Parts: C-alpha cells; sequence; structure tokens
C-alpha cells in the first residue's frame, strides 16, 4: 500500500493530540496565572510541567511527523530534530521527581517547610533542570550519534546531497545511548526514585494518621483509669502520663488551639497537685473538668488535623497518578527500544506499532490538565471560569 495512506492516520493523530496538548496545558498556565490560590511551589513545577507539553504540540510533534518521512538532512540537523522530545522528557522527569520531594518535604516536616521550599528557591531549580534537560537529552549532538557512520545506500537511493541522510531516528540516534543512558539511568531510576518517595510519603501519613488516633484513645483510656483509682498513687500515674502526652500533642483557630492546650495542662497540673496531696476524690473531681476541654477543644484538634492529612495524602495521590501515567504512556516505546537493541534475532517491530507507541508517547502531555481538573477542586474551579468568562 501506498506510504502517504498509512502516513495520513499517524500524522492526523499527531496533529489532533498536538491541538490538545496545548489546548489543556495553556489552560493550566492561564489558571496559575489568575489564581493566587495556586500560586504556590508545587504548582511551579506543574507549570514547568506544562510547559514541558505545550513544547511537545508546538514542536516535538511536528519534529516527529517530518522524521517520520525519511527527508534528507545534514545529519547534526536531523539529530537535533530526533533528540528534542528527549529533553522535553528529560524536564518532565525532573518536575515529576520534584513534585514528588515537595510533597514528602510538606508533610515530614510541615513545621519548616515554609522556609525550607520558596518560590525563589523554586524557580532555581527549575531552571537547573531545564539545562539538565538540554544536555541530557542533546547528549547525542555532543558524539554520541550514528553520523560518522551515514547509511550512504539509504541516502543515495533518496537523492539526498552531499554529507546528508535520510533522517530517520533509528538510523541517526544510537540504541545504546536510548537504552542505557536514556531509559535506564535518566527516565528508570529517577521513576523509581520517584516510587520511593511515593511510598515514604503513604507510610509518613498513615504513621502520623496512627499517632493521632493513638493520643485520642490514650486520653480518654487515662480518663478511665482516673475515674475507678482507688488511691492517690493511681491518680498521679495516670496524670502523669497523660502531662506528658498533652505537651507531645502541643509540639484564629490557632489562638483557641493554643488556650484549649493551656487548659488541657492547667487541668492536668490542677489535679496532679491534689493527688500529691493524697486528695483522691478531689483529683478525681479535678480531672472530669478534662471532659470538658476534651469535647471543646481537644476533639476538634484532632477533627481538623485528621482532615489536614487526608487532603495530603489525597494531594500526593494525585501527584503520583501523573507520574505513573507518565511511566505508562512512555514505556512501551522504551521497552520495544530495549527489544530492538537486546534481541538482534528478533524481527523489528513493526512500523504501525512504533508509530502507536509514539503516539502513546505524546498522549501524555494531555492528560495532565484532566487529572487536575477531576482531582483538584482549585483547578477546577478555576477553569471553569476561564471558560466562562
Ligand atoms: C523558536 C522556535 C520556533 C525555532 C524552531 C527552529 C527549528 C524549527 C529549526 C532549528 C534548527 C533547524 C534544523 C537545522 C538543520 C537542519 C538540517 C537541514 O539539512 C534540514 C533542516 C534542519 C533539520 C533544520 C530544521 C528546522 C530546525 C529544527
Ligand atoms: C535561543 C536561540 C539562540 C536558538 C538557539 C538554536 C540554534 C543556535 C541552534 C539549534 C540547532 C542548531 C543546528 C543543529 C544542527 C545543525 C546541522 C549542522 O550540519 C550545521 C549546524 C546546524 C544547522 C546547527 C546550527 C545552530 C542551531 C540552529
Ligand atoms: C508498560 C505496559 C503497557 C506494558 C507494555 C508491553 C509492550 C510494550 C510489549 C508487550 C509484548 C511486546 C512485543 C512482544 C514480541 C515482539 C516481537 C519482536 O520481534 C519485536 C518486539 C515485539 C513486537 C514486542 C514489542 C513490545 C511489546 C508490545
Ligand atoms: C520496573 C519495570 C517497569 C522495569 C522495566 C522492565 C524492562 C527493562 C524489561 C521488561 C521486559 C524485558 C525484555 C523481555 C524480553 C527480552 C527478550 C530477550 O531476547 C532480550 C531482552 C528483552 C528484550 C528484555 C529486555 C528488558 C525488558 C524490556
Ligand atoms: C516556550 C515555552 C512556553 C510555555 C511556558 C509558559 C509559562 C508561563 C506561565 C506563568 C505562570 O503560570 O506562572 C504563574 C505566576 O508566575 C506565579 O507567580
Ligand atoms: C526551542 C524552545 C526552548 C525552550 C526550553 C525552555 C523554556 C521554557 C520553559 C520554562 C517555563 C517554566 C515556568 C515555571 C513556573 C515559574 O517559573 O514560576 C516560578 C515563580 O516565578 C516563583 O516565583
Ligand atoms: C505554534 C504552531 C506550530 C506550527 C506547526 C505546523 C504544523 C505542521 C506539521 C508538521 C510539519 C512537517 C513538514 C513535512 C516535512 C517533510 C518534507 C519532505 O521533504 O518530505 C518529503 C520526502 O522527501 C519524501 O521522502
Ligand atoms: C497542517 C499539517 C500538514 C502536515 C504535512 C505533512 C507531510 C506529509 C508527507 O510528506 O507525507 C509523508 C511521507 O511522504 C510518507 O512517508
Ligand atoms: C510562528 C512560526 C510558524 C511558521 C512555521 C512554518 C510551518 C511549517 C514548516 C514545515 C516545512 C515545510 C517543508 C518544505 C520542504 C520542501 O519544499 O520540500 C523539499 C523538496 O522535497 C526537495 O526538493
Ligand atoms: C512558534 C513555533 C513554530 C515552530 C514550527 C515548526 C514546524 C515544523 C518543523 C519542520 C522541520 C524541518 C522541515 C524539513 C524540510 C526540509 O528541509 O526539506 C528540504 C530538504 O530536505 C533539504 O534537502
Ligand atoms: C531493571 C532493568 C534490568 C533489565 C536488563 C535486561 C537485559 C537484557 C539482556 O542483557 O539480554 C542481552 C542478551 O544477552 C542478548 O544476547
Ligand atoms: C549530562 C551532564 C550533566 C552535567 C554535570 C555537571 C553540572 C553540575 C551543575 C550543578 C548545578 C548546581 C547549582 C549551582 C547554582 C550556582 C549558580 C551561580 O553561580 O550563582
Ligand atoms: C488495552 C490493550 C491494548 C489495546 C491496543 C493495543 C494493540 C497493540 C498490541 C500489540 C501486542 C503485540 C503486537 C504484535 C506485533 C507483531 C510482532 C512481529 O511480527 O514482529
Ligand atoms: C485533524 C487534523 C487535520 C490534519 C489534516 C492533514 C492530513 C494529514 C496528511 O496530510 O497526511
Ligand atoms: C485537552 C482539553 C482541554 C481543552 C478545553 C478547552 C479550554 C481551552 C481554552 C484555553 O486555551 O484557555
Ligand atoms: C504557545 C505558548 C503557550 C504559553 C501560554 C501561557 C499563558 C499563561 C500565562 C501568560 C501570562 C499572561 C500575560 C498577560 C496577562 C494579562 C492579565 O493578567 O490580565
Ligand atoms: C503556524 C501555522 C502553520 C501554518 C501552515 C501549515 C502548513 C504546513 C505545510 C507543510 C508542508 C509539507 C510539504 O510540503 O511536504
Ligand atoms: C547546571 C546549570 C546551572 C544553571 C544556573 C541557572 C540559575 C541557578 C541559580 C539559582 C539557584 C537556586 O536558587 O536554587
Ligand atoms: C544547553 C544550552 C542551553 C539550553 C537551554 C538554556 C536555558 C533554558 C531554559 C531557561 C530556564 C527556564 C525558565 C525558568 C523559569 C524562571
Ligand atoms: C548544549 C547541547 C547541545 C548543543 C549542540 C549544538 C550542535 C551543533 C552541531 C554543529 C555541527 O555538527 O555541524
Ligand atoms: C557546555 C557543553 C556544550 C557543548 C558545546 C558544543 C557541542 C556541539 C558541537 C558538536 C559537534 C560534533 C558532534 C559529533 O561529534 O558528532
Ligand atoms: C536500573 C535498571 C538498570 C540495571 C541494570 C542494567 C543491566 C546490565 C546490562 C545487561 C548486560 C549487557 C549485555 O547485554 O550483554
Ligand atoms: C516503572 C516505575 C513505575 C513507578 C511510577 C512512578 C510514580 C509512583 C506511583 C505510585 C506509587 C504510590 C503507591
Ligand atoms: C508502571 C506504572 C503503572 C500504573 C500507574 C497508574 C497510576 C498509579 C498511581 C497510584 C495512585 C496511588
Ligand atoms: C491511546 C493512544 C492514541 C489512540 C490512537 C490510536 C490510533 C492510531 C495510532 C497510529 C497507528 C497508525 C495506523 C497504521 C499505520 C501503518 O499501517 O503503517
Ligand atoms: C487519538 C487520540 C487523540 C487524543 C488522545 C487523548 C486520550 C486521553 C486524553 C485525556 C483523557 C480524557 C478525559
Ligand atoms: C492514557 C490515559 C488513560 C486514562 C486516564 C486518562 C483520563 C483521566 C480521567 C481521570
Ligand atoms: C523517543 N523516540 C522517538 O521519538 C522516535 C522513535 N522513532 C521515531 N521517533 C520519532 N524512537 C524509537 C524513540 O525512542
Ligand atoms: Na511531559
Amino acid at each position: 500500500a501506498p506510504p502517504i495512506m498509512g502516513s495520513s492516520v499517524y500524522i492526523t493523530v499527531e496533529l489532533a493530540i498536538a491541538v490538545l496538548a496545548i489546548l489543556g496545558n495553556v489552560l493550566v498556565c492561564w489558571a496559575v496565572w489568575l489564581n493566587s490560590n495556586l500560586q504556590n511551589v508545587t504548582n511551579y513545577f506543574v507549570v514547568s510541567l506544562a510547559a514541558a507539553d505545550i513544547l511537545v504540540g508546538v514542536l516535538a510533534i511536528p519534529f516527529a511527523i517530518t522524521i517520520s518521512t525519511g527527508f534528507c538532512a545534514a545529519c547534526h540537523g536531523c539529530l537535533f530534530i530526533a533528540c528534542f522530545v528527549l529533553v522535553l522528557a528529560q524536564s518532565s522527569i525532573f518536575s515529576l521527581l520534584a513534585i514528588a520531594i515537595d510533597r514528602y518535604i510538606a508533610i515530614a516536616i510541615p513545621l519548616r517547610y515554609n522556609g525550607l521550599v520558596t518560590g525563589t528557591r523554586a524557580a532555581g531549580i527549575i531552571a537547573i533542570c531545564w539545562v539538565l534537560s538540554f544536555a541530557i537529552g542533546l547528549t547525542p549532538m555532543l558524539g554520541w550519534n550514528n553520523c560518522g557512520q551515514p547509511k550512504e545506500g539509504k541516502a543515495h537511493s533518496q537523492g539526498c546531497g552531499e554529507g546528508q541522510v535520510a533522517c530517520l531516528f533509528e538510523d541517526v540516534v544510537p540504541m545504546n545511548y536510548m537504552v542505557y543512558f536514556n531509559f535506564f539511568a535518566c527516565v528508570l531510576v529517577p521513576l523509581l526514585l520517584m516510587l520511593g518517595v511515593y511510598l515514604r510519603i503513604f507510610a509518613a501519613a498513615r504513621r502520623q494518621l496512627a499517632d493521632l488516633e493513638d493520643n485520642w484513645e490514650t486520653l480518654n483510656d487515662n480518663l478511665k483509669v482516673i475515674e475507678k483509682a482507688d488511691n492517690a498513687a493511681q491518680v498521679k500515674d495516670a496524670l502523669t502520663k497523660m502531662r506528658a502526652a498533652a505537651l507531645d500533642a502541643q509540639k484564629p483557630e490557632m489562638k483557641d488551639f493554643r488556650h484549649g492546650f493551656d487548659i488541657l495542662v492547667g487541668q492536668i497540673d490542677d489535679a496532679l497537685k491534689l493527688a500529691n496531696e493524697g486528695k483522691v476524690k478531689e483529683a478525681q473531681a479535678a480531672a472530669e473538668q478534662l471532659k470538658t476541654t476534651r469535647n471543646a477543644y481537644i476533639q476538634k484538634y484532632l477533627e481538623r488535623a485528621r482532615s489536614t492529612l487526608q487532603k495530603e495524602v489525597h494531594a500526593a495521590k494525585s501527584a503520583a497518578i501523573i507520574a505513573g501515567l507518565f511511566a505508562l504512556c512512555w514505556l512501551p516505546l522504551h521497552i520495544i527500544n530495549c527489544f530492538t537493541f537486546f534481541c538482534p534475532d528478533c524481527s523489528h517491530a513493526p512500523l504501525w506499532l512504533m508509530y502507536l507507541a509514539i503516539v502513546l508517547a505524546h498522549t501524555n502531555s494531555v492528560v495532565n490538565p484532566f487529572i487536575y481538573a477531576y482531582r483538584i477542586r482549585e483547578f477546577r474551579q478555576t477553569f471553569r471560569k476561564i471558560i466562562r468568562s
């Protein structure tokens, strides 16, 4: 069958992907620019990620359409056309890893997050990562290429000029670069690092949430021991334990919460002094006042701390879905390259499967705006306003 028929389907799908990638991620950038509630360090890497996806539609997809034709070109010009998408993929990887690290810092050390993770430092990290992406992705242009050994018979059959080659990806980009350097070192290792970071984030969240519940139970259990205690020493043992737990849990709403813990510790000290004097009944009656503080203050702190953690678990899952989708989207093309490289006795993957793998990789530049709309309310609402207005 004529090559332009099969090409037409591939080309049309590529253009449709390019349009969607541009529109969706331009909307992401426009939402962050307009909504100050979306202007945080986490969303600065989201914008950098969206910028890479906009460049996929504007440049990488037209480059992929061009290189599918095998047109005659100077080999190093062809290399740029072949490698630029690797720059964008590398940048995306850096942004995805930065988002994962950012969410770990926020959940593991929230008391020092604002002082450690700032917008100015984030912009500096984004700039460095872009420079690194260019270096990694354009490494073939540094000499790790096949331009020294051009397919002369293919170039002559296509009427290429002297010094030109038929511009095809696998003719100019070495497969040992694609598999060992790009896939294994620069894609697989960072993705396994993100998985590691995500596991730590979820484990930290779970651990925190049994700590909140453990403290709620413990306060309640120690109130029961005091009620059915029969001597002053037992009341003292329970109160002593309580006081330590109250200070451990203390480490508009913040003013009433600090006042709630000032009442709690003070009421524990009142009953402790009565227990040390041997006045058991008085100590017990004083410890009963703690239930008033628990209902009006402590329980509200427990449902708000728990609520905050849930929101973090939710936000970490949304970010992990984005990283997972990147892996799902790019792995097929990388796995095919592994078969091409590691099995010279296997027939090369057919052209239609190469096209399918390539389009799948490009579809990843479309999916992120939909994940933000379906999982993050502040993005969703902002998208509605932009579209309406
Ligand atoms: C700012 C943005 C829009 C600029 C985009 C510039 C792009 C399209 C330019 C920059 C470098 C250019 C390449 C430089 C070298 C060659 C070799 C030549 O034998 C065929 C064209 C080809 C492959 C060019 C294609 C167009 C090209 C890729
Ligand atoms: C931000 C501005 C400066 C754009 C920078 C891009 C320019 C400087 C780069 C990008 C790609 C480069 C080209 C890539 C490959 C080739 C083919 C080679 O046979 C001659 C040089 C030539 C044609 C390069 C010239 C310089 C070039 C056009
Ligand atoms: C990451 C998830 C989606 C798994 C993706 C699995 C895909 C990429 C795997 C599964 C089966 C694989 C194919 C199995 C057998 C062959 C025949 C060989 O002569 C060329 C490669 C080729 C055609 C493989 C290409 C890659 C392949 C299609
Ligand atoms: C954590 C996971 C996603 C790591 C990625 C797994 C990759 C690296 C694995 C999965 C399946 C593997 C392929 C399975 C079968 C063959 C055929 C053999 O003749 C050469 C190696 C080759 C081509 C393997 C190369 C590596 C491979 C592509
Ligand atoms: C911001 C908007 C961005 C603008 C994006 C524009 C969209 C055009 C898409 C692809 C270009 C590919 C052009 C095709 C190049 C091949 C020409 C050629 O020579 O191929 C014939 C070959 O010789 C036979 O073997
Ligand atoms: C594939 C090539 C990889 C490149 C390896 C060497 C590059 C090392 C770069 C490190 C970035 C460190 C950040 C330092 C910022 C200082 C900027 C300044 O001078 O003010
Ligand atoms: C959701 C499941 C995927 C749906 C569509 C995927 C279709 C492509 C799947 C390909 C698996 C194997 C492809 C076989 C290629 C022929 C092997 C050869 O001749 O070398
Ligand atoms: C990343 N990538 C491509 O972008 C590509 C390709 N073949 C054609 N293109 C465009 N291969 C094998 C590839 O690994
Ligand atoms: Na991306």
